[PDB]
């Protein structure tokens, strides 16, 4: 459960949704790796 990934609006589209997507993967990864 990501508290603050990125989150778009309602326009989404395969670029913004994909951006927030990998930002969620970024967020989720770093959230499990709080190493400095």
């Amino acid at each position: 459960y990501p508290i603050k990934p990125e989150a778009p609006g309602e326009d989404a589209s395969p670029e913004e949704l994909n951006r927030y997507y990998a930002s969620l993967r970024h967020y989720l990864n770093l959230v499990t790796r709080q190493r400095y």
